[PDB]
């Protein structure tokens, strides 16, 4: 298992732009293209990630090369961030993968909220961090993801997910 098996796993793969849990547009494997309510305004960012004239709908190999992007976004991003960076780094290779889909899926201004968790992850007081993130509403709204998530945070093994 690696980073972009944990996804793909978690995110599933549609062609034809979709909604994600909160209603936004969204395509590929879980990217999102707009907050906004217009179909249109998700089209057009659509066409402008792709380059080209998709009308919605784009092939399995213009949805892996955006993942791909995403992925690196999301690492950099941590890097980036004086406040997730230190604690990445603390984290061995399984944990840091449960790190990356959590900002994959809430950015890093989603995961501001976390900052209790966040100290008890870099104690390694894993227990804890799992019950503290459970406290959450990403938890309340999407349980079998958090579950998974979590999982990995507490054991630093795949179990969650084979
Ligand atoms: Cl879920």
């Amino acid at each position: 298992m690696n980073i972009f098996e944990m996804l793909r796993i978690d995110e599933g793969l549609r062609l034809k732009i979709y909604k994600d849990t909160e209603g936004y547009y969204t395509i590929g494997i879980g990217h999102l293209l707009t907050k906004s309510p217009s179909l249109n305004a998700a089209k057009s960012e659509l066409d402008k990630a792709i380059g080209r004239n998709c009308n919605g709908v784009i092939t399995k190999d213009e949805a892996e090369k955006l993942f791909n992007q995403d992925v690196d976004a999301a690492v950099r991003g941590i890097l980036r961030n004086a406040k997730l960076k230190p604690v990445y780094d603390s984290l061995d290779a399984v944990r840091r993968c449960a790190a990356i889909n959590m900002v994959f899926q809430m950015g890093e201004t989603g995961v501001a909220g976390f900052t209790n968790s966040l100290r008890m992850l870099q104690q390694k007081r894993w227990d804890e961090a799992a019950v503290n993130l459970a406290k959450s509403r990403w938890y309340n709204q999407t349980p079998n993801r958090a579950k998974r998530v979590i999982t990995t945070f507490r054991t630093g093994t795949w179990d969650a997910y084979k």
